[PDB]
């Protein structure tokens, strides 16, 4: 476990661009837990096929909404701390 369970439950308000990404996969509301935000971003990556099927551990997000939010062309899905950092820049923490 890389991310503490307490941190996973953190209530957050996504900024407009991340909120557009979430709404595109049916996420209706304005506040979530990070766990829920991570779930929906998971659905987004799977729905848009943002990976090589032979090498599924790397997400490629260049020229996509996700890369505009994250500020990277790609990233490893193993590095959870860096993924949390990139998500934190696109939201306001509530609690
Ligand atoms: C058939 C294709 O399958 C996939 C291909 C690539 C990615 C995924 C979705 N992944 C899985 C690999 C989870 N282990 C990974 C994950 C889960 C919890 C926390 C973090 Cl920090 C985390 F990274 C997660 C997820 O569930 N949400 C999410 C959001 C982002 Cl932005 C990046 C990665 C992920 C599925």
């Amino acid at each position: 476990s890389q991310i503490p369970a307490s941190e996973q439950e953190t209530l957050v308000r996504p900024k407009p661009l991340l909120l557009k990404l979430l709404k595109s996969v049916g996420a209706q509301k304005d506040t979530y837990t990070m766990k829920e935000v991570l779930f929906y971003l998971g659905q987004y990556i799977m729905t848009k096929r943002l990976y090589d099927e032979k090498q599924q551990h790397i997400v490629y997000c260049s020229n996509d909404l996700l890369g505009d939010l994250f500020g990277v062309p790609s990233f490893s899905v193993k590095e959870h701390r860096k993924i949390y950092t990139m998500i934190y820049r696109n939201l306001v923490v509530v609690n």
